[PDB]
């Protein structure tokens, strides 16, 4: 189930946030990890609902290999135009 943001979470959002820049071509003027789901694979992916200004949202999902094959945090997919009260489902 979705849990609220950690700084964990923020952390792994804030790897990928140059990611997303770059397929959206703009910059956020805010960009805070508010809850999150997290789903074993081989390796983790991250579902992430961020708040970037003004009541927006974005979903995040990033995948993450397992430590021992150290790569960095992946931008798997995303979807813009959320709102707070939108869940976080699997995409």
């Amino acid at each position: 189930a979705t849990q609220p943001a950690t700084a964990e979470t923020q952390h792994i959002a804030d790897q990928v946030r140059s990611q997303l820049e770059e397929k959206e071509n703009k910059k956020f003027p805010v960009f805070k990890a508010v809850s999150f789901k997290s789903q074993v694979v081989a390796g983790t992916n991250y579902f992430i609902k961020v708040h970037v200004g003004d009541e927006d949202f974005v979903h995040l999902r990033v995948f993450q290999s397992l430590p021992h094959e150290n790569k960095p945090l992946t931008l798997s997919n995303y979807q813009t135009n959320k709102a707070k009260h939108d869940e976080l489902t699997y995409f």
